């Protein structure tokens, strides 16, 4: 599923992710579209073998199961596929998890070089939340 901009932000926001950790909702909008184009589909390899998943890229490496990362982990306990589902519960459970563990939203890197120290409410301007 490919999300409208307004469409993701009602949905991220039902979920919990409004302030979540200290990150407003612009946040995580201008990550997903940078890491995603809003598209829960997308896939992308990586040098060392592993994949990224989903609306936020989630890597195989550390978070969830593909069969094909040898000795990885799998932190948010769920098989990649899960992560590119229409409905991005699995997703989004996941990211608080990463999200909570030191390193805040650096953990993206599209929203340290892209998002991180812009105006990111730009983002949710002009959607009914
Ligand atoms: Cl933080
Ligand atoms: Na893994």
């Amino acid at each position: 599923k490919v999300f409208g901009r307004c469409e993701l932000a009602a949905a991220m926001k039902r979920h919990g992710l409004d302030n979540y950790r200290g990150y407003s909702l612009g946040n995580w909008v201008c990550a997903a579209k940078f890491e995603s184009n809003f598209n829960t589909q997308a896939t992308n390899r990586n040098t060392d073998g592993s994949t990224d998943y989903g609306i936020l890229q989630i890597n195989s490496r550390w978070w969830c199961n593909d069969g094909r990362t040898p000795g990885s982990r799998n932190l948010c306990n769920i098989p990649c596929s899960a992560l590119l589902s229409s409905d991005i519960t699995a997703s989004v459970n996941c990211a608080k998890k990463i999200v909570s563990d030191g390193n805040g939203m650096n953990a993206w890197v599209a929203w340290r070089n892209r998002c991180k120290g812009t105006d990111v409410q730009a983002w949710i301007r002009g959607c009914r939340l």
